[PDB]
């Protein structure tokens, strides 16, 4: 039997929101340790992979290992009567055709009880990462979030170049262009709204507007983004979570 | 004469919002003691009963019985001028071609004038209520409008179900199901967040999503709702006013 | 060489608010003392000029005479990236192919910079701003605002008649009517929420409902509103700048 309770009802909503923007349906591999789930959208330039660790939950039980795939469009559907903060608890048992979500407010006198129809779905699992990235740096998502959006307003091509010390974001539209210069330095105040960066080798990316839209969507799960960036393999952005986290793998434009 | 003003704009909005998003004319009978109007939708599933005390009102006067007919998307627009808090004031004469909408605020300095053209519309009015039905129940309006609106999530059919002591509203969609039971009680922090019952018998019966999403349009006039059910009689869905009320009589499906 | 620094950079957008909603594109006709700008509808009913003194700005430097057309659809985006109150400076050399649109907030670890191509556009400039009109009202934006609104409800068609000491503005409508009747006078707590009228000659005029919506764009740029009407010339609707203002004049209705 499963029993996989988020304390706060939100999180599980937040999570599955960077999925449902760009992939389908997803596997959600559950065992003893936690929930690992992997989609990859229709064009395969982007690849979704979380994972979620026991200490995320509020209390999670997995008697044995579960693969629950799961249309999001319905998932997020039975996520909408979730109001936010009521102990959403994940339920199935042993060759489970369904999976039942539970919300449970603060006042006992209100809880409400949903069912998910599960799917068949195969799923050859990946696992591209790379064991060094010629750069890795750190910033705020909301920074990052900020940066997307206002350069997308242009083209839709938006291209990371990294040198010593310097980050530049370029979009060079039809219209007219746009160019975000940040550095790396340390604050004080609050040292995470500062900016790291690690530069083995220099990287001159671009990469699709449409889809930086979408990673930015976990800007919502953590006050900073982990962007590893590699010149012949695709861009690690990362939203890390108490235990575990979301990664986005995108492939950067051929050019 | 007539000249019944509203000390607050805004309810005469909420009321006629109750009926805009169904029914389309509708005749609105003015008297001495006060406003009655009844309208039923194109499937005729849906009826809707309003009932306007004087007491509702700020001041009301009508030398004789006037019917008064009009639009309600043209009224709703007129109702859109209308900046809430206005004591409204409607004007008419004896067998008037228009019906005056009268707005004023606090200082004095402005005042603005509406007149808004009436319809002749014959309506064979009707009084399908009940002597007794099968169950009595009463809980807040915000929490009927949360159960309706995410069970409405999954299939366009919500089956009520009350047996003794326990009333549950279940919704089995094609992605999956839904299920919210709640249970009489008393509170005392705030008497009127509690659950009402009485049952003389246990009923089935299913509604169409849609109507009883525009039924709870009415949760913006009262704290509660009043449910009352048979199973061979439509349901009766009520919110109470100052004086007088506004009623929703819905067939259930034949199944 | 140019730099025509904005202290906020809200008030820029809010002047090609102003703009945007009606005429396409529009030579700023950027001098030594500040910058003017003018441009037409399709229609040719509508004229929208433009002029900001130099007192308006943080910092302003124009070497000499720089006439700059632009895309308002194009350079509205650019202004999205804009978050409101970052020095926007506006950057062009001799003769310049585009224009540099420079962000900088607070603390100096973020600046964005922005070129936008420009055009080349004719237009001949127009002057037909009468000598003196038969009437001059000053009253509150936000009144005139509402006025309107409330009044598009109706026909398209709004029908503002002034005789002395009586503003009237009215909308005849096919569902219905409406009248709004304002009075000048003289307040205290907030001089600047008052009526003012110099009445040489009434008017009754009537204008497309359509365009008077797209002149109280303008009303978020001033806390007041300056029309001016002439039963034979196009009315001067005119919000006041710190330095300069923008003015729209509107040709009233043949009937």
């Amino acid at each position: 039997m499963l029993e996989a309770k988020f304390e706060e009802a939100s999180l599980f909503k937040r999570i599955i929101d960077g999925f449902k923007d760009c992939v389908q349906l997803v596997n959600f591999q559950c065992k003893e340790d936690g929930i690992i789930a992997q989609a990859v959208d229709d064009s395969r330039v982007l690849l979704v992979s979380l994972e979620i660790g026991v200490e995320a939950f509020q209390e999670y039980r997995c008697d044995h290992p579960v693969t629950l795939g799961m249309d999001l469009t319905s998932l997020s559907k039975i996520l909408r009567c979730g109001n936010n903060t009521d102990t959403l608890t994940l339920i199935a048992d042993n060759t489970p055709d369904s999976i039942i979500l539970l919300f449970e407010d603060t006042k006992k006198d209100r809880i409400a009880e949903y069912s998910l129809k599960l799917m068949d779905i195969d799923a050859d699992f990946l696992k591209i990462e790379e064991l060094q990235y010629d750069s890795t740096l750190s910033l705020p998502s909301s920074e990052f979030s900020k940066i997307v959006r206002d350069l997308s307003q242009l083209s839709d091509s938006i291209n990371i170049m990294i040198t010593k010390e310097t980050i530049k974001f370029v979009a060079d539209g039809d219209i007219g262009s746009g160019t975000v210069i940040i550095k790396p330095f340390v604050d004080m105040e609050h040292p995470e709204t500062s900016i790291k960066l690690e530069m083995d080798q220099p990287v001159d990316l671009t990469f699709g507007a449409k889809y930086l839209l979408d990673i930015i969507k976990g800007s919502s799960l953590s006050d900073r983004v982990g962007i590893r960036l590699s010149s012949e393999a695709p861009a690690l952005f990362q939203f890390d979570l108490k235990s575990g986290f979301l990664q986005f793998f995108l492939a950067p434009k051929f050019n």
